[PDB]
């Protein structure tokens, strides 16, 4: 019974907008990461301990606060995005930031051994480091989870960085002025992930596919949720904000 529609040169057009972008805001080498502040691992295996020394954070808050810059990038080329108001891109921009930032890092997130591998020993990020930074568990276990169920998604580029913009363009955020325009740029967005994945993915992890790309952007909703709570206690140690960015600061604070 169910349709499958070519994709409209417009739609065409929109993918490989969309993939160029991408590849010009996403480092697949992950050769910027030196430039940031080091690495320090110290002994652990304690909250105190973590949040007294914090010997992880000015170099995830450097790799997200770089992160998020490549998210500006990267929106400012999503078709239409430009067509907003000033105000309202950047209202879209501070809160889906830290959800881009968790839906791109898949790419780096390996099954092999559960962690975020971006080179090096240095640069392979797990668990133990994200709590070294001073994050607990409530928000680490359930990310590590998405980050899984989103592998075994077995997502086309196509379908990743159509997701990344519905991500970002959702008109149900708190402070949108024109949630009318900002609804139709995702319909767009929508219409041509859904046309893509019935024309474009072979079975049998095309069948319901649609509906669980949607679901996980339901679930990280719950983790920016969980981020902003775990930033306010993060944000109360003194001399933190010398550890992060101007950027970070004005995103999540
Ligand atoms: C300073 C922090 C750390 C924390 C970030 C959270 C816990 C997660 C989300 C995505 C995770 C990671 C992402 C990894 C990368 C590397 C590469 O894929 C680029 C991508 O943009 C990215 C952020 C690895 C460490 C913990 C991160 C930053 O929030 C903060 O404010």
């Amino acid at each position: 019974d169910s349709l499958r529609p070519k994709l409209s040169e417009e739609q065409q057009r929109i993918i490989a907008i969309l993939l160029d972008a991408h590849h010009k805001t996403y480092d697949p080498t992950y050769s910027d990461f030196c430039q940031f502040r080091p690495p320090v691992r110290v002994n652990d295996g304690s909250v105190t301990l973590e949040l007294s020394q914090l010997s992880m954070l000015p170099h995830l808050a450097d790799l997200v606060s770089y992160s998020i810059q490549k998210v500006i990038g990267f929106a400012k080329m999503i078709p239409g995005f430009r067509d907003l108001t000033s105000e309202d891109q950047i209202v879209l921009l501070k809160s889906s930031a830290i959800e881009v930032i968790m839906l791109r890092s898949n790419e780096s997130f390996t099954m092999d051994d559960m962690s975020w591998t971006c080179g090096n020993q240095d640069y392979k990020y797990r668990v133990s480091d994200v709590t070294k930074a001073g994050f607990s568990l409530e928000l680490i276990e359930p990310l590590i989870k998405f980050q899984v169920g989103l592998k075994k998604l077995n997502l086309h580029e196509e379908e990743h960085v159509l997701l990344m913009a519905i991500c970002i363009v959702s008109p149900d955020r708190p402070g949108v002025q024109d949630a009318a325009l900002i609804e139709a740029i995702q319909d767009r967005l929508s219409n041509t992930l859904q046309t893509y994945i019935r024309c474009r993915h072979p079975p049998p992890g095309s069948h319901l596919l649609y509906a669980k790309m949607i679901q996980k952007l339901a679930d990280l909703r719950s983790l920016n949720e969980e981020h902003s709570k775990q930033y306010r206690c993060l944000s109360f140690q003194p001399e933190c904000s010398m550890k992060l960015t101007p950027l970070v600061l004005e995103v999540f604070g």
